[PDB]
Protein backbone atom coordinates (compact mmCIF):
# COMPACT_ATOMS: atom_id res chain seq x y z
CA UNK A 1 0.00 0.00 0.00
CA UNK A 2 2.59 2.58 1.42
CA UNK A 3 4.02 1.49 -2.60
CA UNK A 4 1.10 3.10 -3.94
CA UNK A 5 1.08 6.61 -2.53
CA UNK A 6 4.79 7.10 -3.10
CA UNK A 7 3.85 6.94 -7.01
CA UNK A 8 1.04 9.02 -6.42
CA UNK A 9 3.76 11.18 -4.75
CA UNK A 10 5.87 11.16 -7.28
CA UNK A 11 3.06 11.69 -10.11
CA UNK A 12 1.75 15.20 -8.01
CA UNK A 13 5.83 16.21 -8.32
CA UNK A 14 5.73 15.40 -12.04
CA UNK A 15 2.52 16.82 -13.36
CA UNK A 16 2.02 19.65 -10.98
CA UNK A 17 5.50 20.14 -9.63
CA UNK A 18 7.51 20.77 -12.62
CA UNK A 19 8.31 23.93 -14.31
CA UNK A 20 9.11 22.99 -18.00
CA UNK A 21 6.90 21.43 -20.33
CA UNK A 22 7.15 17.79 -20.17
CA UNK A 23 4.90 14.93 -22.21
CA UNK A 24 4.91 11.02 -23.13
CA UNK A 25 3.45 10.12 -26.18
CA UNK A 26 3.33 6.31 -27.16
CA UNK A 27 4.52 5.05 -31.16
CA UNK A 28 0.83 5.45 -32.53
CA UNK A 29 0.81 9.23 -31.34
CA UNK A 30 -1.47 9.12 -28.20
CA UNK A 31 -0.11 11.67 -25.59
CA UNK A 32 0.12 9.13 -22.37
CA UNK A 33 1.46 11.72 -19.63
CA UNK A 34 1.89 15.77 -19.70
CA UNK A 35 2.36 17.86 -16.54
CA UNK A 36 0.93 21.03 -15.84
CA UNK A 37 3.61 23.06 -18.30
CA UNK A 38 2.62 21.38 -21.06
CA UNK A 39 -1.30 22.07 -20.43
CA UNK A 40 -1.06 25.55 -19.40
CA UNK A 41 0.71 26.53 -22.19
CA UNK A 42 -2.21 26.13 -24.06
CA UNK A 43 -4.76 27.08 -21.56
CA UNK A 44 -6.67 23.38 -21.62
CA UNK A 45 -6.99 20.46 -19.09
CA UNK A 46 -5.89 17.13 -19.14
CA UNK A 47 -9.37 15.60 -20.10
CA UNK A 48 -8.79 17.36 -24.08
CA UNK A 49 -4.92 15.75 -24.58
CA UNK A 50 -4.71 12.34 -22.56
CA UNK A 51 -5.55 9.78 -25.10
CA UNK A 52 -5.51 12.12 -28.27
CA UNK A 53 -3.02 12.57 -30.70
CA UNK A 54 -1.02 15.37 -32.52
CA UNK A 55 -1.13 14.39 -36.40
CA UNK A 56 1.79 15.52 -38.67
CA UNK A 57 -0.82 16.23 -41.52
CA UNK A 58 -3.21 19.27 -41.69
CA UNK A 59 -6.71 18.12 -39.96
CA UNK A 60 -10.00 19.76 -41.63
CA UNK A 61 -11.53 23.07 -40.48
CA UNK A 62 -7.81 24.25 -38.92
CA UNK A 63 -8.51 22.49 -35.31
CA UNK A 64 -6.23 25.45 -33.07
CA UNK A 65 -5.71 23.30 -30.06
CA UNK A 66 -3.60 20.70 -32.65
CA UNK A 67 -2.29 23.34 -34.67
CA UNK A 68 -0.55 25.45 -31.40
CA UNK A 69 0.45 22.02 -29.91
CA UNK A 70 2.21 20.64 -33.44
CA UNK A 71 4.69 24.04 -33.39
CA UNK A 72 5.94 22.34 -30.23
CA UNK A 73 6.39 19.25 -30.32
CA UNK A 74 8.88 17.43 -33.06
CA UNK A 75 7.82 15.17 -36.36
CA UNK A 76 7.50 11.98 -35.61
CA UNK A 77 10.59 10.38 -37.85
CA UNK A 78 11.20 7.21 -38.80
CA UNK A 79 11.54 5.49 -35.31
CA UNK A 80 14.48 7.08 -34.19
CA UNK A 81 16.36 5.30 -31.38
CA UNK A 82 18.39 8.31 -30.46
CA UNK A 83 17.83 11.71 -28.73
CA UNK A 84 16.66 14.56 -30.91
CA UNK A 85 17.41 17.85 -30.09
CA UNK A 86 16.11 21.41 -32.00
CA UNK A 87 15.37 25.08 -31.34
CA UNK A 88 12.90 27.52 -32.84
CA UNK A 89 10.48 29.97 -32.30
CA UNK A 90 6.71 29.16 -31.92
CA UNK A 91 3.94 31.69 -31.53
CA UNK A 92 1.21 31.23 -29.38
CA UNK A 93 -1.38 33.83 -28.15
CA UNK A 94 0.38 37.18 -30.06
CA UNK A 95 3.83 36.09 -28.63
CA UNK A 96 6.87 34.55 -30.36
CA UNK A 97 9.05 32.45 -27.70
CA UNK A 98 12.30 30.50 -28.82
CA UNK A 99 12.02 27.16 -27.32
CA UNK A 100 14.52 23.98 -27.08
CA UNK A 101 12.87 21.05 -27.93
CA UNK A 102 13.91 17.66 -26.73
CA UNK A 103 12.51 13.85 -27.17
CA UNK A 104 14.23 10.73 -26.05
CA UNK A 105 13.14 7.03 -26.89
CA UNK A 106 12.49 4.51 -24.94
CA UNK A 107 11.67 0.62 -24.82
CA UNK A 108 10.21 -2.09 -22.77
CA UNK A 109 13.69 -3.90 -22.81
CA UNK A 110 14.15 -6.36 -25.57
CA UNK A 111 14.93 -3.76 -28.25
CA UNK A 112 11.50 -3.07 -28.72
CA UNK A 113 10.37 0.78 -28.87
CA UNK A 114 7.12 2.30 -27.32
CA UNK A 115 7.26 5.62 -27.22
CA UNK A 116 8.62 8.87 -26.39
CA UNK A 117 9.08 11.52 -23.67
CA UNK A 118 10.05 15.08 -24.89
CA UNK A 119 9.09 18.60 -23.96
CA UNK A 120 10.65 22.20 -24.60
CA UNK A 121 12.42 24.63 -22.27
CA UNK A 122 11.23 28.32 -22.93
CA UNK A 123 14.35 30.61 -23.79
CA UNK A 124 12.93 33.80 -24.42
CA UNK A 125 11.27 33.17 -20.75
CA UNK A 126 14.97 32.98 -19.07
CA UNK A 127 16.29 36.12 -21.61
CA UNK A 128 13.35 38.15 -20.29
CA UNK A 129 14.33 37.77 -16.50
CA UNK A 130 18.01 38.37 -17.66
CA UNK A 131 16.92 41.61 -19.54
CA UNK A 132 14.76 42.92 -16.90
CA UNK A 133 17.39 42.58 -14.32
CA UNK A 134 20.02 43.83 -16.07
CA UNK A 135 17.33 46.97 -17.10
CA UNK A 136 16.60 47.22 -13.15
CA UNK A 137 20.30 47.27 -11.98
CA UNK A 138 21.18 49.57 -14.77
CA UNK A 139 17.94 52.38 -13.99
CA UNK A 140 19.57 52.28 -10.26
CA UNK A 141 22.95 53.44 -11.64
Amino acid sequence: ERALNDQLEFMRVLIDGTPNPIYVRDKEGRMLLCNDAYLDTFGVTADAVLGKTIPEANVVGDPALAREMHEFLLTRVAAEREPRFEDRDVTLHGRTRHVYQWTIPYGDSLGELKGIIGGWIDITERAELLRKLHDLKESLD
